[PDB]
DNA sequence: AGCGCTACCACACCCC
DNA sequence: GGTGTGGTAGCG
């Protein structure tokens, strides 16, 4: 359907021996997605922050070892940010957030949890898929002024279609709470301007969805995700590998455990 | 040389 | 009011 606006923004673009590694930059996207089809390597792409204040990007396309490898010291490749693809098997991930001064009475810590806890029994109801809190990759990245923390899902031998299903499994199971605009009040939260949001941003599950990295910050703040205190996800030690680079494996949405038993979960609005 | 929508206006009809 | 446009600021 919009393939043929794809090239469209091609054709509106007229006007306009080493070691074996893999490290090409792009400045659109697309050309990004070009290059990883015309490739053998388990090659994915990145999205980098420019100088520029607004949200200016450009796209990184390598592997997922050679990136951790000039990205584990933290010195370079800041704000860097998982492009989650369309039409890509994906984890369950959520996006929390909201306004401390505005919401001083409410305690994050235990809202996170009861928000598992139904999302556990969402997931035993809806697919029969059992999980715990033990399964839950829990991040955090709060401020002062915004209480802010990122949930990615490690179910075993499961995985949704795309995140775009994953938008539409938390619409259905969260439709009881937006209705006030079982129980599931501790989701609401007043925002800045007095309105009253709900504590799961359902605005991050679209297509090509650019999503922080484990150890990224933003580019004008300075604070970067890093594992929650209260984390209950600890991946397989493994002497091949650094426990650090297995969270970072662990974040990434993208990064579906391959299983010769796969269960894809889907979800129509 | 970022990307991809929703939310929110404006106006157009449509019917008791 | 109810519903269908349809174009943009503005958000994530
Ligand atoms: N202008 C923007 C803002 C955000 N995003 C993407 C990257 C983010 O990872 C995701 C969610 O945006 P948030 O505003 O929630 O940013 P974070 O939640 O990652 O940071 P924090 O919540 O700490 O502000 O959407 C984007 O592509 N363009
Ligand atoms: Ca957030």
């Amino acid at each position: 359907n919009r393939k043929w606006e794809a090239k469209l923004k091609q054709i509106e673009e007229r006007a306009s021996e080493e070691p074996p590694s893999i490290w090409r930059l792009f400045h659109r996207q697309a050309q990004a997605f070009n290059f990883v089809k015309s490739c053998k390597e388990d090659v994915h792409v990145f999205a980098l922050e420019c100088k520029v204040g607004d949200g200016q990007r450009i796209y990184l396309v390598t592997t997922y070892a050679e990136f951790w490898f000039y990205y584990k010291s933290r010195k370079n490749l800041l704000h860097c940010y998982e492009v989650i693809p369309e039409n890509a098997v994906c984890k369950l991930y959520f996006d929390l957030e909201f306004n401390k001064p505005a919401n001083p009475g409410a305690d994050g810590k235990k809202m996170v949890a009861l928000l598992i806890e139904y999302v556990c029994k969402a997931l035993q109801e809806l697919y029969g898929v059992n999980c715990s809190a033990e399964d839950v990759l829990n991040l955090d990245s709060s401020t002062d002024e915004k209480f802010s923390r990122h949930l990615i899902f490690q179910l075993h031998d499961v995985a949704f279609k795309d995140n775009i299903h994953v938008g539409n499994f938390l619409r259905k199971i969260l439709q009881p709470a937006l209705d006030l605009l079982p129980d599931l009040s501790f989701l609401v939260v007043k925002n800045n301007m007095g309105e009253k949001h709900l504590f799961v941003d359902l605005g991050v599950y679209t297509r090509n969805r650019n999503f922080r990295l484990y150890k990224s910050s933003k580019i004008g703040k300075r604070v970067a995700l890093e594992v929650t205190e209260d984390n209950k996800f600890f991946p397989i030690q493994s002497k091949d590998v650094s426990d650090e680079y297995q969270y970072f494996l662990s974040s990434l949405v993208s990064n579906v455990r391959f299983s010769d038993t796969l269960r894809i979960l889907t979800c129509e609005p």
